[PDB]
DNA sequence: CGGTACCCGGGCATA
DNA sequence: CCTATAGATATGCCCGGGTACCG
RNA sequence: UCCGAGCCGGUUGUCGCGCGGUUCAAUCCCUGGUGCGGGUGCUAGUACCGGCUCCGCACUAUCUAUAGGU
């Protein structure tokens, strides 16, 4: 549901100044992180050992046990019969890892809570993890073993040699991922290259329901796919192909975020018995050692703190929780379900209408019907943000700490092989300490959290800006990346939902609009059978580029030769345009069309 | 010296 | 540095450590 | 892996213009903003006329982890 929220502060503002509670909660909070990278390893680690003879189907049992070995050792004493079949299986692997490792068992009381917080947020890593990224691994492999990387250098534009290349692509594709079935013919229509993709998916084992879709079935049972998936990265890593996290894995040494809860202020924080602290109401038990009077303690739209924070040394995030909280496809709509089409009604009521086209430098550039033009940048978010700053500190450091060349040396985490991955953790073990200190710093968490400062003031400046120029009160309307190839959700529609939540938050309307032949049409003309792009060259203004020689034609640039907007004096003999201000343009047409209830302009349209 | 039963605090199960 | 998913705590019961009394 | 923004021109609604001119923004410390009252101070003219800075009341801002993309 959507009954919670989130409010991030500073550490020095959250807890009173009580030097012992904030060290205890300094050693906590490290002690979880550790806790959580090596079950994390140590999982990765069990899997791969055990592929030898089958996959296990990793169960939220399994993290617990993990975690719970890993926490105490052999004193763990679970009375459940599955959490003791598993503390049994995985007792020697976990041994095997912390003598690789030489990790020391903290010996860390009361860790039910902790415990119980990380198996739930691996479990849903994993979930993740499998759910999506599953079928696009999938069809990657399925076109790297095509070789499509060669074979778009092989068929032209648009002969039908393309259209037979791509028939073949779905047609395999259909019998492989279970869409179509197939014919007994199909059996012997299968070249080598082809009868080894066969071959290779069904060695997977996928899993599927009779009655519906393979896409249907990951989502009914993602976890199911997860001994598959890992068995999948093994022919990433056979064939050299873009390897991918498996297993996902808590590589980061930077203080991470810990749960804290009353169960864990009483126990760790406070170090008061249970008895004791079950007399006290929630707030008069959080009050000794959170300063509830804060800003961000206080309750919004319903929601109150209910005892819940995360933190990381440096800045705390209280969730304020919803008295109805939870207590521990027809989707597509969602596609469309805010395009301006759809939202015609409401858009015909908004004081002012303001079209913004994204690009990858010029992130928003804003147009409304008065012609004031507005852009937020790239540069102006990176500057403000605060982002180049840090990283052109943080990263030199390496050179005065030496770090650059240790981590460098590390193998990549993603391998398969038990033998790749022993020897991965044997060469982060070998510098594990310079690196342990070294990230100790508080510098690491200090820019981690001027970031997210700076990011809501530039968020709050933009906003603001964009009042001021247009009015308190106005409607968004902005392409959705719309090209000649991209017809997808991972590609169109995925990569607004940023902006949109921005202006969400901030109660502005947002709606979204097709972008296609948006820069085909000339307003002072409307024609497009005289427009010209791409004319002119220039050297590449990137540095590396730039020094091999490559020159670049201008994209933003844009032309119209046709002679009712030419004046006689003009050398040019081309009126120059902004790829941004006539994909304003346009969508402003567009717009009025639509309001008008014309709809779209034929010349617009996509026919 | 040798052998019992209770109160407490910690640990684990569960939705 | 961008986008996407799941989950965003609390109560009850078992047990094992130490302390109290008789022969 | 290198990059600020506003305005006037070369300029005609023109560029990642390594084109010219001019204004403030930034370096460190800071959870941000909105509407309401005072409370030291700093600014231009005889309580007004404001702007910067705190105090206090409610209105509001979804983060953790991982993964993918570069
Ligand atoms: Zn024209």
């Amino acid at each position: 549901p959507t009954l919670h929220t989130c409010n991030k502060t500073s550490f020095a503002k959250a807890f009173l100044p009580n030097e012992t509670y904030r060290q205890r909660l300094l050693d906590y909070i490290a002690i979880i992180h550790q806790l959580a990278d090596h079950a994390s390893h140590a999982l990765k680690f069990y899997i791969l050992s055990t592929s030898t003879s089958s996959f296990p189907v990793v169960h939220e049992d399994t993290i617990e046990a993990i975690l719970y070995l890993l926490n105490k050792g052999e004193a763990w004493h679970p009375r459940k019969e599955a959490k003791k079949a598993w503390r049994d299986c995985l007792l020697p692997y976990v041994q095997r890892y912390c003598q690789i490792v030489g990790f020391i068992h903290p010996n860390l009381r009361g860790e039910q809570q902790s415990i119980n917080y990380l198996t739930v947020s691996m479990m849903t890593n994993l979930k993740v993890n499998v759910q999506e990224h599953f079928m696009q691994m999938l069809l990657r492999y399925i076109n790297l073993r095509f070789d499509v990387k060669g074979q778009k250098q092989r068929l032209p534009p648009k002969s039908d040699a393309r259209k037979a290349f791509f028939t073949r692509l779905r047609y395999l594709k259909s019998v492989f991922l279970f869409d179509v079935v197939p014919e007994l013919e199909f059996l012997d229509d299968l070249t080598p290259l082809e009868s080894e993709v066969l071959e290779e998916i069904w060695s997977l084992d996928l899993p599927f329901l009779p009655n519906d879709p393979l896409a249907y079935a990951i989502v009914a049972d993602p976890m199911s796919f997860f001994p598959a998936y890992c068995k999948l990265s093994g022919l990433y890593e056979q064939y050299g192909f873009q390897r991918f996290s498996a297993i996902p894995l808590r590589r980061s040494l930077i203080q991470s975020h810990v749960r804290i809860d009353t169960i864990i202020l009483y126990q760790h924080i406070l170090c008061i018995t249970r008895r004791d602290a079950e007399t006290v109401e929630k707030d008069d038990l959080w009050m000794r050692v959170c300063n509830l009077c804060t800003k961000a303690f206080r309750s919004r739209c319903g929601m109150h703190f209910e005892g819940s924070i995360t933190t990381d040394g440096a800045s705390v995030s209280v969730y304020l929780k919803h008295p109805e909280a939870d207590k521990y496809n027809t989707v597509a709509a969602e596609v469309k379900a805010l395009y301006v089409e759809n939202n015609l009604p409401a858009c015909r009521a908004a004081e002012n209408v303001v079209v913004i086209d994204p690009n990858k430098r010029d992130i928003l550039y804003c147009q409304d019907s008065n012609g004031t033009t507005f852009r937020y940048t790239a540069n102006q978010r990176a500057v403000e943000t605060g982002s180049r700053r840090f990283a052109k500190r943080r990263e030199a450091m390496k050179e005065e700490a030496g770090v650059d060349l240790i981590e460098s040396r590390i193998p990549s985490h993603k391998t398969m092989n038990l033998m790749d991955f022993t020897r991965y953790l044997l060469v982060r073990r070998a510098d594990w300490d310079r690196r342990k200190e070294f990230y100790s710093h508080p510098a690491h968490t200090r820019w981690k959290w001027h970031s997210f400062i700076n990011r809501q003031k530039s968020e709050s400046d933009l906003i603001s800006n964009m009042r001021n120029k247009y009015g308190e009160n106005f409607t968004v309307v902005m392409g959705d990346w719309s090209d000649a190839g991209r017809t997808a959700r991972f590609q169109t529609s995925s990569k607004t939902k940023g902006w949109r939540t921005l202006f969400k938050r901030n109660r502005i309307d947002c709606f979204l609009l097709d972008e296609y032949k948006t820069s085909s049409v000339c307003p002072r003309c409307s024609s497009s059978e005289f427009v010209e792009k791409k004319f002119k060259t220039r050297p590449h203004s990137r540095p590396w580029r730039r020094r091999e020689g490559k020159i670049e034609k201008v994209h933003g640039l844009l032309g119209c030769t046709n002679p009712n907007c030419l004046q006689q004096a003009w050398t040019s003999g081309m009126r120059y345009w902004n790829r941004d201000m006539l994909s304003t343009c346009n969508m402003l047409l567009i717009v009025r069309s639509m309001l008008d209830g014309h709809g779209r302009p034929e010349v617009f349209s996509r026919s």
